């Protein structure tokens, strides 16, 4: 039914990598170090992958567990059916920006939340819980006007 990212969200046309491998993408483990917006306290995130599109995070209260498919209308974007240990539900939008696979990954997430107005933000994964923010990203950081993403709980 759903067919596009939720209005307000950022599609981001013109602005995404060429060639998006999402078979070298979902695989292994995803450090969330940093991003443009962030709470307190800032925790680690590590995002577990699995076969067709399946994570597990431990997030703000417990394991989250998600299970995600391609929007058909957006291309890039991926939508997430999440389920919480508090027995919360919520869907979130996400699209691969840039990444190297081997060590870094920004994403841009985008979801209603049960609201009208969209939350969104700009995500750096790391394959490692140590890793920062690369050099080559630099002018893609700048061209986004992401000068200064805030480090979260991971070393
Ligand atoms: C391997 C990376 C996979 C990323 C998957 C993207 C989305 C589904 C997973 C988690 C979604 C979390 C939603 C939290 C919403 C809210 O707390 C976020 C505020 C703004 C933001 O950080 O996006
Ligand atoms: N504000 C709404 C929606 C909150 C919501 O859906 N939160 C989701 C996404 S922020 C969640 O439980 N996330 C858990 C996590 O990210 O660890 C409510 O309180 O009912």
């Amino acid at each position: 039914e759903v067919t596009s990212i939720p209005t307000g969200c950022n599609a981001l046309s013109g602005k995404i990598m060429s060639g998006f491998d999402a078979n070298r993408f979902f695989t292994g483990d995803w450090y969330l170090t940093h991003s443009r917006d962030s709470e307190v306290p800032v925790r680690c995130e590590k995002y577990q992958t699995g076969s067709n599109l399946q994570l597990n995070f431990n997030g703000k209260n417990g394991d989250v567990k998600c299970s995600g498919s391609t929007v058909s209308g957006n291309q890039g974007f991926y939508s997430f059916q999440c389920t919480t240990t508090s027995g919360g539900s919520f869907t979130s939008y996400m699209a691969v920006v840039e990444t190297d696979y081997a060590n870094y990954a920004l994403l841009y997430r985008c979801g209603l939340y049960g609201s009208t107005t969209p939350k969104d933000n700009f995500l750096l994964f790391n394959r490692q819980s140590s890793g920062e923010i690369p050099a080559g990203l630099s002018t893609k950081l700048n061209q986004l006007e992401l000068t200064s993403l805030n480090k979260l709980g991971c070393s």
